[PDB]
C-alpha cells in the first residue's frame, strides 16, 4: 500500500464540496488526484493519499539543513512517493528522484484584462504601468540573476521601485493587479496564471510567452522500487494524451469564464 504525500493547491488537489461526508481517498479531487490514479493503475499498486504534514513543498532549512515539506517526507521515509506540482530543480534531484515532466511552465505575465502591455518587451520599455514578483522565490531570483537585456533592464526597475512592486504572498500579488485598476502587472509561473484566468472575477489574463522553461515531476525516495515504473507511467500517459486531457480538464472544463 503505497503512501502518497501530496498537498492542497488548486486545481491539483482539492477538498470535495461535501468532503466532510466522503472518506479516505474520495475526500479529494483535482489534476494530481486523477494523475495519482493513473500512475497507480498503470503501476499496479494500492495507495493512500495523505496531505503533506507541515504543508510545504520542500526545501532545506536555513539552519537545520534538513529537508521539509514533501521532499523531506520522502528523504526521511515518511511517504513513498509524491504526486504534486513539484518543480524539478537540481537541489532536489540530488536527494530524491524525479519522473520525466508531467506538465510544464514558465514565468509569464498577469495583467488586468484590457491592459496595454502584451509582452515583457512591452513592459521593459514602459514606466507608466508598474509591475513586480513575489518577494522571494524562483521568480524573484530569476530576474536578480538574469543577464539578459530585456530582463536585466526589468530587474533594475523592480530592484528599487517605490512603493515596492513586490508582494509577501502569492494571492496578494494577484490582488494588486485587479485593484490597481491597470497600473500593475504580475509575473508568476504560467500554471497559476492560467488557472486564475479561468476563475470568477474573470478580470485577469496571461499575456506573452513564458520567459523560461521548467516542469513538475513525480518524486520518489532515492532507491525506490516505484521509481522506474512511475517514470514510464508519466511517459505513457503523455503518449496517450491523458495529461493534456487532465490539464485541459481542471483548467477549462472546470473553468468559470
Ligand atoms: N512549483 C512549486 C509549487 N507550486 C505549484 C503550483 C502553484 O500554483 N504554486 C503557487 C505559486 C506560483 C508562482 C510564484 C512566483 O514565483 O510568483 C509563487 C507561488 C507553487 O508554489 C514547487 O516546485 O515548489
Amino acid at each position: 500500500t503505497v503512501v502518497v504525500t501530496t498537498i492542497l493547491e488548486s486545481p491539483y488537489v482539492m477538498m470535495k464540496k461535501n468532503h466532510e461526508m466522503l472518506e479516505g481517498n474520495e475526500r479529494y479531487e483535482g489534476y494530481c488526484v486523477d494523475l495519482a490514479a493513473e500512475i497507480a493503475k498503470h503501476c499496479g499498486f494500492k495507495y493512500k493519499l495523505t496531505i503533506v504534514g507541515d504543508g510545504k513543498y520542500g526545501a532545506r532549512d536555513a539552519d537545520t539543513k534538513i529537508w521539509n515539506g514533501m521532499v523531506g517526507e520522502l528523504v526521511y521515509g515518511k511517504a513513498d512517493i509524491a504526486i504534486a506540482p513539484l518543480t524539478i530543480t537540481l537541489v532536489r534531484e540530488e536527494v530524491i528522484d524525479f519522473s520525466k515532466p508531467f506538465m510544464s511552465l514558465g514565468i509569464s505575465i498577469m495583467i488586468k484584462k484590457g491592459t496595454p502591455i502584451e509582452s515583457a518587451e512591452d513592459l521593459s520599455k514602459q514606466t507608466e504601468i508598474a509591475y513586480g514578483t513575489l518577494d522571494s522565490g524562483s521568480t524573484k531570483e530569476f530576474f536578480r540573476r538574469s543577464k539578459i537585456a530585456v530582463f536585466d533592464k526589468m530587474w533594475t526597475y523592480m530592484r528599487s521601485a517605490e512603493p515596492s512592486v513586490f508582494v509577501r504572498t502569492t494571492a496578494e500579488g494577484v490582488a494588486r493587479v485587479r485593484k490597481s485598476k491597470g497600473k500593475y502587472a504580475y509575473l508568476l509561473e504560467s500554471t497559476m496564471n492560467e488557472y486564475i484566468e479561468q476563475r470568477k472575477p474573470c478580470d485577469t489574463m496571461k499575456v506573452g510567452g513564458n520567459l523560461d522553461s521548467k516542469g513538475y515531476g513525480i518524486a520518489t525516495p532515492k532507491g525506490s522500487s516505484l521509481g522506474n515504473a512511475v517514470n514510464l507511467a508519466v511517459l505513457k500517459l503523455n503518449e496517450q494524451g491523458l495529461l493534456d486531457k487532465l490539464k485541459n480538464k481542471w483548467w477549462y472544463d472546470k473553468g468559470e469564464c
